């Protein structure tokens, strides 16, 4: 019945750790997706653990494919463009494309969107891999369509 | 009278427990919300649950549209609200889309138990506390006793 | 002769980190023990690495023994009760008892008190194992009794 | 559907952690190059994992080349010169050149700029390798020239 | 005349060195208090002593009730003021309950040496700066000379 | 074309972590070296990975040589003296000298100043190995003289 | 016709695989022993079973004196013929002496299956193969189906 | 001019380690494939570190596909059939299939043969992954056809 | 048919280590019969349990007449030993009979112990074997371990 | 002064282990190159730890280059062909080329020969990297042209 | 019983015990012939280090205390040195080899032998300890720690 | 009092494994050194854990220094020459010299000989670093001069 801890918290201490940044960014990404397309997008994965559709996004931006449509940049002074030169790679590639990290990339055809949101920690720049969809059935179309898109490339 | 080197009297602002502000806010609000929906008082039985089996079963039931799981509420407004089962690691393919487990307050009402995967940002990466709630101890004991046969049912 | 560093101390910046939380809890534990048991309890192990008599406490709370007495809860909105179910157990235990973490237990006859103080750091919630006692010889009697109690119960 | 969390995000609490310094530094780098070269460079790499063209940069500055031009120093009281003494190296090179870390170097004809931004983390001093460029074709030519320049260096 | 990217002149509050404020407040008062007990000015000779032998011998002496290690003070009030030496893993335990090594200032007044295992909190757990004090260099060396003589004398 | 994050960052957010102490300390170490030696000194390594000439310093202070000279102590209440005992070594060294950490040591003839700045990561007492010099040829002459000095120590 | 460096030609002994002789002798003799006891042909299906569930079912059945499993024979003469279930770690001290699992062949003649945990010497400590047998796969499929219902009643 | 070690050794210690076992098995598999299909086969991969086309053979024999054909069993007293029950997967997969290990399987029209040869070492029984083919032309098509079926199956 | 068609000679049928193990176990059983008149049999071949093995070394160290020293396994290996553990602050100078390379027996309890030395790796390790007259003598002995552990503790 | 070990090591026991096989293969390889190139080749690396000139060889055979010439196969029943497929690699390659393992290759103008001698250890199949050269100048010339060759493909 | 192969007497041989038995028998035989008393094994691979260090230092300091009895292997090292590159203060004393040698403290009734063996090629050493009677062994172990204290002074 | 082990070893069974080849190599190296320098060399380090003077041997051989003199080669078909190429080192040496491994060298004035005997174990070529000398005083002088040489070269 008695409680050792009787400290009265200030309301600011009830704030979550970092949810303000994530919230403002998610709100503005959804808002801008609507600004361009007029649709109500929604978050579906916070730190996406799946790589196949993300490597597919990378390939589609590199090849200058039609519908992988850059929407906006997350942070202004982080990288706006990037290259694909890996010194380890046996045969180098020199494609200079727009940045995957720090950019919002929407497939409006498949009603889906992707985000690679930077954040600073441990003396390095790290990436939140977020996934967006205006409605469930379109997301369900994209996830179904991932393996077909691979089969054509294969 | 033996003396003390550290003669500074620490302040009340400096007695604040690290992390308990947000955790207490969220647990109290989950308690209040569960009371508003199911007119009963739930209380914490686990803070971060090392066990996974019944947690797995909650996910499996929400995936298979099972009746007993019920989605009480969402924890964070701008965080995830749905999720998918697609695991590229697994050879077997499933593409089912359901509501989220993380950021979701759930309740088995007949069984008298409640589940929550409270998200939190630590070192950037998103992690979750698996919190388990119950009304009375007999309800929780019945749930734990029935969890292990449900595995037989699935298998 | 001279010194390179020449910055004053407001003494606001002279305060130790973590002692404020530890001091409030330790003092309120000692106070709460006085209100219930009118005698003075003192810290003897801040983070007791000895797991044997802590194991014995948990089994006594499982068994329903009246020897351990639940004096108070440490945090209001942390676990007030727990269970002994673990997947890995070949023979499962379903006993639901009061929590060990977030609780203070005092053996009144032996003059010894246990406090498993929760703390949120990094990955999860973790627990300080603090051990209190009224006088030195009661502590000695408890420790010598530990190992007999260990092999009597088995 | 209501939400469990209801706290009000403040405008000071909406800030990103550590971006204000990285952005400030990057902005001041881009402002410095324009005040000296009349053209707009942009960030094409933040923390650069690639090493080969960075080692060609340090080789150029060590070798008294005029190809990289020192533009500015990032921090005033950090290292402003350096040397190349490794005890494990059997034959020591004692060359004293200008700093690579804490310095911004530029290849004006190639259109590519280099920056090694220092920072303090868990004690030790580390560095972000930043890479700048006027335009994409400037970058593609630089990347295409890295391995050829290495072939000449080995010849 | 080379430009500088970083142009931010800091207020005085943020040139502060983290941790030195607590350490300095502690060291000053340890030296101050060690004057009132033994009337001698004291000085730091090891800030985080990495050697273990003579610190281990301090525990044996306090465990034995030896008259020479004398308890100057406790560092933090609400931390441990006593401790014990039971080891579950040790095949034959020792149940001695003495005064806490951590959180205490102990001084060998004749040898002109003082020991301080200062507590501090890092990553949750409680950790201890082992700080070594002395009055002058010749006494310190004399004590340092005495470690191995004092070490195997006890074995007898 | 547009930007998602649009916080009007306040000027305080432009500060860099750890620089305030480094800038103040490096500036004052420089000021001190001019006052007692009449020459301007500058940083050549902020955290020196090298160990050989740093080890030579401690033997010069341990042997009371003219070669080093104790300019000042960096922190008031940290070690102003130290000792060289190591339990693991069979043959002991009981020499008590002055502190390497918390001290500024200058070779006034060679124009090279050493500083081992202590810092608290809160976790422990760690040290930055800074190296100062007046000019590049004085530095080059020191780096070359290290190994002949080491060969003389061998005899 | 191109050359080959290895013109050496193998003794017929070197054709022999390492370890198969002992494993084959045992499998042959275990089969023959199952053939003489139950008059039917029993054959191998698992050579080192990675599945623990139906093997720990076997242990408890033997421990509980259950009539369901029968003990066909012993692998080795001077190895263990009996055993106990005492685990110092367990707070529940079990003092039951039953026939050994290792060095023993067990069989459920009802279900048309046979169990053999064959002991082998390697690197000092004794280790064991867990080999599974069955008359025909039609019999085995029912047993594999039957594992989960039996594991259920214990739950 | 001189040499320290002057020991003369004839053909008897010129033996390589383990090749005698590998040679006898490889020679007989090739010969047995010749008697069944009339076409000389040859080894192209010894211990195939790749996994995905070997999963195909696993699924084919289990799924009762007539793509594989059982050429022979390698060892007489090792397993001739196996099963797929595993604790991790909630799916029981009680399917009783012919053994992948200890069996030589060949896709005769595709000209590619498989063999998971077994060996006893480290106590545990382990398996080589030898891959046989007749001509380099068919082999190239097989590798290029392996990536389709992974995307086709899903 | 079967790829492998080499017929084993009988020498290849043998098992590594069992020949020595069987010889030693047989002769231990023979030696115990010809001293105590009762047939002993193996109940554990490499006992992982340690509680009653520790009690045996102390009974031998205490000069206790409870355990009876029956035989030595290897002629020229150790026949005496000491417990000097430099790690401990208390050096023990007690010279007791060797646990390793010896066969002990509790005739009343009907249980025997053997620490059989084997030369493998570099160092010398040991098999710890348990023997017993019958099942009930074993069960009674096994249950007496926890009582005797309580006495030595107090 | 005496000697404890009075056993004169027996003649059969004096030979070393592995040199008989290694000596056979090197002697046969050297002889093989003498007929094929009319010059004496000699060993310069017995277990070559270097990777750069070995990774260039496999690319040379892969590319169909005319510089490297196949001399002989080491073991008859091991691989005589292989493929460069790595399912891990994002850049797929399905080339079927001659085997580097089990083969002796030579750069006859450059005066350097390579041999990847296969051996069986602890189950898996492994390789000895052996390098031959006609004279030191040839070796110094090959070594000085390795790194320029590496930057040529990029 | 499943396994019915009857092992030959040669098959019953225990690996390693032949060499260990030969070496132990010869060491004890030499000890008897030189000092007239029967020595016997008290440690076969002594995990302890202190008194072994005492032997090494007694030979390094050329004390007349330990007597060199024998060399175990003819072609292995008969001499050795104490240079350790990692030790800052280097001792260049060249003493006789501890490994490959049998040394005895004849009054103290104790013998030491560091027998070399080759495993994975690399040469390692079995430390073996011998004594005439248990009481002499007790006395030696008793004096071990005071010997360290004396070296400390 | 009894002994369980009742098998009497034969003389072949007494063999210390490895001492035969090691003894042949040491005896032959000693004899060759006697024949070349008319003096008697003797082993002073069996498996030298020290690296400094061996690195100095490598330096002197690389620079053709007159002080080390090649005495013999250990194995006939092993490498007689070697190179000093390391990809890991940014600036590389291409020098081709006589092999340190498989060779016996000797500093004839210092009275100290070096040998690096190769051996084949578990699929790897490894090296016993053996040190030889005529008298202890010359060995002492060499060890004393080690560090001087070390910073003489630098």
């Amino acid at each position: 019945i008695p409680f050792i801890y009787q400290y009265e918290e200030k309301e600011n201490e009830r704030a979550a750790a970092g949810y303000g940044t994530f919230g403002y960014l998610i709100t503005r990404i959804e808002e801008t997706l609507y600004d361009q397309y007029g649709v109500f997008y929604e978050l579906y994965a916070s730190d996406d653990p799946n790589t196949e559709y993300w490597e597919l996004l990378v390939e589609d931006v590199r090849s200058g494919s039609l519908e992988p449509e850059h929407v906006a940049y997350i942070f202004e002074k982080l990288e706006k463009k990037t290259f694909a030169y890996d010194e380890d790679e046996k045969e180098p590639d020199y494609t200079v494309h727009k940045s995957i990290r720090n950019s919002v990339y929407a497939y409006p055809e498949k009603g889906v969107a992707f985000a690679r949101i930077p954040y600073f920690q441990d003396g390095s720049i790290m990436s939140f891999d977020c996934l967006f969809a205006v409605n469930d059935e379109k997301m369900r179309a994209f996830l179904e369509g991932v393996r077909p898109r691979l089969w054509e490339k294969s």
